[PDB]
C-alpha cells in the first residue's frame, strides 16, 4: 500500500508525516508515502496551478494541464484511488475507513480552489470526501486526517452505552476524591458500579441512545433509583 499527496503547501505534512504512528508505519515497509507539488507540473509555471473559470465565476480554478501529468507519473492505475478532497464530498465515515485501508494505492487531491476543473473529476478522480457540513481552508488536514484513520486499519500497523468514568492516581486530589468501589478489589462490583454509570451518564446525555438500548430489568431499576435520588 502507497498514499500520495498532491499538494501545494506540501511542507505542511512535515509534522505529521515525520512523526507518531504513520513515522513508524512508513518504516515498517508497509506503506510508501510521496508529498508532490502542483506547481511541479505547471506547464509553464507563470499562469500555472490555476486559471479563470470560462463563463466567469467567483474564483480561480484547478488547471486539468498539472493535475493529469501528476497522475500520469505517480504510476495511477484503474485500481487506484484518486480522492479529492472538496467540501461538497460524502462525509467521511468508517465504513469508507475500511473500503480505503483495502486498496493499494491512494491518491488525494487537496486543495483550497473554489473550483476544480470538471474533466479532473470526471476522468480522474473516483471518489470525492469532505470532513463534514463546516468549512475548511483546505483539503491537506482532511487529508492527513482521512490517512490516520485508514492507516491504522492497515494489517501490520461499543455497546451502545457510553463510556464508564476513569480514574487513576492520585486517589484524592484537590478534595476530589476517587470512588471508593475502584479500590476495594471487588471486580463484581466494580463491573456493576461501570455498568450503572454507563447507563445513568447515557440517560443524560444520549437518551436517544437508551430508546436502542435492550433494557434489562436490573437497567430499569437502576434508571428509576437513580431519577428518584435527584428528586
Ligand atoms: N466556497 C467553496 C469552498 C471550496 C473549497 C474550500 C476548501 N475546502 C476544502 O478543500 C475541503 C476539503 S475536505 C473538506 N471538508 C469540509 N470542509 C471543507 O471546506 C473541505 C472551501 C470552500
Amino acid at each position: 500500500s502507497k498514499i500520495d499527496y498532491l499538494t501545494l503547501f506540501p511542507e505542511m505534512f512535515d509534522g505529521v508525516l515525520n512523526h507518531s504512528i504513520m513515522k513508524r508505519a512508513q518504516e515498517n515497509n508497509k506503506l510508501q508515502i510521496n508529498t508532490v507539488n502542483f506547481r511541479d507540473y505547471a506547464i509553464n509555471k507563470h499562469n500555472q496551478v490555476d486559471d479563470y473559470p470560462y463563463g466567469g465565476g467567483q474564483g480561480m480554478v484547478l488547471k486539468p494541464e498539472p493535475v493529469f501529468n501528476a497522475m500520469e507519473d505517480l504510476d495511477v492505475t484503474e485500481q487506484t484511488r484518486v480522492i479529492l478532497m472538496c467540501p461538497q464530498g460524502e462525509p467521511f465515515s468508517h465504513q469508507k475507513a475500511v473500503e480505503l485501508s483495502k486498496a493499494d494505492h491512494i491518491v488525494f487531491i487537496c486543495g483550497h480552489y473554489e473550483g476544480y476543473d470538471e474533466r479532473i473529476r470526471t476522468h480522474l478522480v473516483t471518489d470525492e470526501i469532505s470532513m463534514g457540513d463546516y468549512v475548511l481552508t483546505g483539503g491537506e488536514l482532511p487529508a492527513m486526517t482521512m490517512t490516520d484513520a485508514i492507516v491504522r486499519l492497515i494489517p501490520g500497523v461499543s455497546d451502545g452505552l457510553l463510556e464508564f468514568p476513569q480514574y487513576t492516581r492520585p486517589r484524592e486530589f484537590k478534595g476530589l476524591t476517587v470512588p471508593d468501589v475502584l479500590l476495594s478489589g471487588n471486580h463484581a462490583n466494580i463491573d456493576a458500579w461501570r455498568h450503572e454509570q454507563k447507563l445513568i451518564r447515557t440517560y443524560n446525555k444520549r437518551p436517544d441512545l437508551i430508546e436502542k438500548y435492550p433494557l434489562t430489568n436490573a437497567d430499569k431499576q437502576i434508571l428509576e433509583r437513580y431519577k428518584i435520588g435527584l428528586k
